[PDB]
């Protein structure tokens, strides 16, 4: 299993120790509070109201937790994933990233605490 | 495992099929958008700015997901629990409940989608 | 999980710390060599050529590993059980026992090494 | 999980669907009766009394269940493996094989029923 923190102001995201292999079943639970700029903070699903001005993940809200598996496109995580299997032809290290617009991470604050483990399959 | 919806306006809570037994390790993942009255909706950690006006769980924000296990008090769930073991002598059916003040559930809207499973132990 | 030895000469059986509860999925792996009397030894499926002369479990060979769950009748374990669920209304502490004739355990020797764990469900 | 049979007379062995990857925890349960030639049959630990006349696996008895992981040598499985991590960081497809002398599989009979799964990690 892997446990760690993803900072909202880290545009590169945090690589985890989890290498996703074909057929792996994984669980993710994310918690905590972060902001893309405003004084209000949001949970790992982000801010439902905020328009999309070029987010790294168009399938999630601004301020949501997303991931890459190896060199994949962004995948929404939000609060987490329950005994989840990735699409065909996605494999490699899981990287966790705060969903914001490239070049706009400098005014971000807070972080999410994340647990990931592989499940029985 | 158990999957289902926990309506924010459901004061009695949602009874699951899960009986928590001594030594059980469980995982809960909760997702979605709910409100205790306003247009704005919050995720399963609730509204970190809202005062406690007599919440059924004083250890979680207004609009958080909480649970009872048998004869237990309310226990915070928020976004979920990763490979979690209950306190000593806590056992019985899991009921999930939206965290609001008794008598104030009628103006609530939306729901959380919740997955509960027992893990390897 | 539980790990230990089940001696062939133990008529009372080996009490494990594992309480089987309704809906539990369990895995048992058993290994090793034991005898009901002769100088030869058999594995956990016992001696397929020995007649049943009053075995505690008529559904397993003499020198097989069997079990009770609470005060159930004996249930064959043999080499083990993979992600196994008990019949309805069977619950309680797992006792592991060597399959022999009551009052004839005294000339037995050797032991099986046994692992039990609860699986994701 | 993979569920199959290993025929005692199959010299090439049974390729499974299981790809063992680094960090994987696996459980195997093997059951049944098989012969390397004689009328008698043995369980998955094989015949403890038989010499090694050129077995494919030199640290398991004649008539035992053994496996290869990718490019590994033969690894003893016997009655099975409980939440087991492969030594030497081996990886690749699991092949199951009955332990007999190469060129002598023609007179074998019976089969082992085998279940393999990946476990929580
Ligand atoms: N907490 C709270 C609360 C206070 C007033 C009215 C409501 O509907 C509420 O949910
Ligand atoms: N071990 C062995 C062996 C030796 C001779 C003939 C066989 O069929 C065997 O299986
Ligand atoms: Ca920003
Ligand atoms: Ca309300
Ligand atoms: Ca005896
Ligand atoms: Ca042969």
């Amino acid at each position: 299993a892997w446990k760690g923190e993803v900072l909202a102001n880290n545009e590169a995201g945090q690589v985890t120790s989890i290498i996703y292999n074909p057929g792996d079943v994984i669980t993710i639970v994310a918690a905590g509070w972060a902001s893309y700029g405003p004084t209000q903070k949001w949970g790992p699903q982000g801010d439902r109201e905020h328009p999309d001005q070029g987010l790294i993940c168009h399938d999630a809200f601004c301020g949501a937790l997303v991931m890459k598996i190896g060199n994949s496109g962004t995948i929404p995580v939000n609060t987490g994933l329950f005994r989840w299997v990735a699409p065909n032809n996605v494999q490699g290290a899981i990287t966790l990233i705060y969903n914001d617009v490239p070049g706009t991470y400098g005014n971000n604050s807070g972080s999410f605490s994340v647990n990931i483990g592989k499940d029985q399959s």
